């Protein structure tokens, strides 16, 4: 029994929440239950000198009531079908704060989150770049639209960072991907996919004897033999692996087009030196183009700045 | 001789730069310079096991080469024109810090950054978020479409919380818009505009002489006293100022687009505690779902976390 206890964000802008939708089809898939969470507040909690204590509680308590009731009105149908729903709502003026430590303190499985698409791209708000930024959790950004029929899911590996914790981040992402995707779909249809970008020159004023296109060869090289392990110890067929040459932020949003997914899945980290730096700034760019849902992953041992 | 010296963040994913088209324009009829600033890198940089230092910096120095070289064909027909242009291409794995230092360093008078418009909303990165959030000078996104024609300026103040610094930043808003406006327009059409939300209860259980509608009334009242203070203050006529009943995320992106604004001017803080969470929170929802051009301003006595 693993991914038993879900964290669905609910949306206070529309009736429907394709989170909570997403939630229980996973729910009964696999099983487990989901907490439909809300932080909440109102201007009137800090007019501290025009309303009194009584006076802004009594706004505060009929914010949380009709709140409340709003989302069971919504998870209506769901509920009666018998699919255990616990309704949070929660009095907070800072949502990503909230939202973070309610999974921290409950230790929830999944975080889900409805992005709208109307470019093509997934629209995020300031509150999804700080829970895909800060949340320990994976985050599913669930897209506001009908998943694809025969979508696959890609699994994008970093085959490029020197670094030995890549490896490890890499074997995570896919370990998840295989047993979540079998526990909710009769025949996943996964593939892993790289990019890595060429040398920005074709020769060095400097180094009469270096040939920059060896550079790329070798970048390639290392790709195909780490995308060789990957696929036999994760039991993936040859011809669902990708190496391709490109930057990621374009390559891996293109191919995952081309591929029909339903899903992307990326590892992200918290750390910021050294490698870390120009790896965040090309998984946001990458994230921020992406066209179909996002389920982002950070490393064990991840250092929650909450 | 104001707002002389503006730093251009050029976009480094298209050719067109209407972030330097609108620095141009008010060069042309302000007088000052305009650094065209980039921060660029290259993932080999980070390859420290496969490429050597000299092989690296050869890469780098290209990268730098080449950017530095197209900015200049991009500024070509505004530099024969006579517009000082200072293009500064730097290697930096971090954009928004490199950014905000240089703001620093150089006492930069304004931040000019293009967003996209295909939702009719602007769209913003995660680094534009970033600027909008911890840069210390004004910073202005420009949308890249065409200034409205007898597009209005409009400045909206925050007339409901009740500490003091409020007030000190919405008169910081008007007077530099006021000064700015009219160093670049021949005739500026500036608008005042505030928002106020209303109870979110009929009655309250535990107070039974309490009635919430005095609330909205007092709400209204206090923002008529304080709007007519900020109007004569700057010489603002009476039907050019705004009070209106709503969310500020909702209302005021929606006013702005009744008045035909080509830009709004608002302030933003940096500190996070009491009242100004609330109102951060409410303050990034109405940017993201901004329609024409942004101009944020931080506080005097703004601490930059960098």
């Amino acid at each position: 029994e693993k991914y038993q206890n879900l964290l669905v964000v609910i949306d206070p802008n529309q009736d429907d929440q394709p989170a909570l939708r997403r939630a229980v089809y996973i729910v009964q898939r696999n099983g487990g239950r989901i907490k439909a969470f809300l932080p909440v507040y109102d201007l009137s909690y800090d007019m501290t000198t025009l309303l009194s204590p009584d006076e802004r509680n009594a706004m505060r308590k009929g914010v949380i009531n009709q709140k409340t009731a709003w989302i069971k009105q919504q998870a209506r149908y769901y509920l009666e079908a018998g699919i255990q729903i616990d309704i949070k709502v929660i009095w907070h003026n800072r949502p990503y704060e909230a939202i973070i430590e309610e999974v921290i303190t409950d230790k929830h499985d999944l975080l889900i989150k409805m992005a709208h698409q109307h470019l093509g791209s997934l629209i995020f708000t300031p509150l999804d770049w700080q829970l895909l930024r800060k949340c320990p959790a994976p985050v599913w950004m669930v897209k506001d639209k009908e998943w694809p029929e025969y979508g696959t899911i890609v699994v994008a590996a970093n085959l490029s960072n020197e670094e030995s914790y890549h490896d490890a981040l890499n074997l995570k992402l896919i370990e998840l991907t295989n047993d979540l995707s079998h526990r909710i779909q009769k025949d996943p249809d996964v593939h892993l996919l790289s990019a890595y970008p060429v040398a920005p020159i074709n020769i060095a004023i400097e180094l009469p004897d270096f040939d920059p296109n060896l550079y790329n060869n070798a970048l390639r090289g290392q790709h195909l033999i780490a995308m060789k392990e990957l696929r036999q110890k994760f039991s993936i067929p040859e011809e669902k692996t990708h190496v391709k040459e490109g930057l990621p932020e374009q390559v891996i949003p293109q191919v995952c087009e081309e591929l029909n997914a339903g899903i992307v899945v990326l590892g992200i980290l918290g750390r910021t030196g050294l490698s870390a730096a120009f790896l965040g700034n090309t998984a946001e760019q990458l994230i921020d183009h992406i066209k179909c849902d996002l389920l982002a992953i950070k490393p064990d041992g991840f250092t929650c700045p909450i």
